[PDB]
């Protein structure tokens, strides 16, 4: 239950925008916050969250 173990833990992740791991989100209208990104590391961080 590592899903239940880390609640109430707002964490801050930084990254570098050069990779195919993170190269924003492909859409006509830009989103904001964590939802404006996509890639290997972004959906990987969504999987880990
Ligand atoms: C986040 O905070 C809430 C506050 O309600 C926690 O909920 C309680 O968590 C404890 C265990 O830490 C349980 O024993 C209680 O039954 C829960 N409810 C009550 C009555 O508060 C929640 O678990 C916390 N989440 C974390 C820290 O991961
Ligand atoms: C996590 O907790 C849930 C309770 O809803 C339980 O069903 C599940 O088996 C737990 N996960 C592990 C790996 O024990």
């Amino acid at each position: 239950n590592i899903t239940d173990s880390l609640s109430n833990r707002s964490l801050i992740v930084t990254t570098i925008l050069e990779e195919p791991y993170v190269l924003f989100k492909k859409s006509d209208k830009p989103l904001y916050g964590n939802d404006r990104f996509e890639g290997y590391c972004i959906d990987l961080l969504r999987e880990l969250s």
